[PDB]
């Protein structure tokens, strides 16, 4: 029943954006890979995603999230968005690539719902 908010950035300098995020939250990341890297946050707790852009000039959101533990959670989330009427688009286990749920807010910034 716990969960974690996932915030992805996209950074116009990866290098630079992994060692600013390392000295402030006191730890490296966790993966790291061309274009890419992610952090597990323990306090406060978060998953941070950072999304080298380049083709930009500062920082942006690139979208945001809800970590959950397992499938039957994304699956009571997807059902809970539908029936308070948000426009939801699921993909889930019955065995899928992912278990997740997509929903985009009113100014435009995408949420997922899923499984690490």
């Amino acid at each position: 029943h716990m969960s974690r908010v996932q915030l992805a950035l996209r950074v116009p300098d990866l290098e630079a954006s992994i060692g600013f995020y390392s000295k402030l939250f006191g730890t490296g990341p966790a993966k790291v890979r061309p274009g890419y890297a992610n952090f597990a946050i323990a306090e406060p707790p978060l998953k941070l995603v950072l999304i080298e852009g380049a083709g930009e000039d500062a920082t942006r959101l690139d979208h945001l999230g809800v970590e959950v533990e397992d499938s039957a959670q994304v699956g009571h989330a997807a059902r809970r968005l539908k029936e308070s009427g948000l426009a939801t688009v699921e993909e889930n286990d019955t065995h899928a690539f992912q278990d997740k749920v997509w929903v985009t807010g009113p100014g435009g910034e995408p949420w997922e719902v899923y499984v690490v």
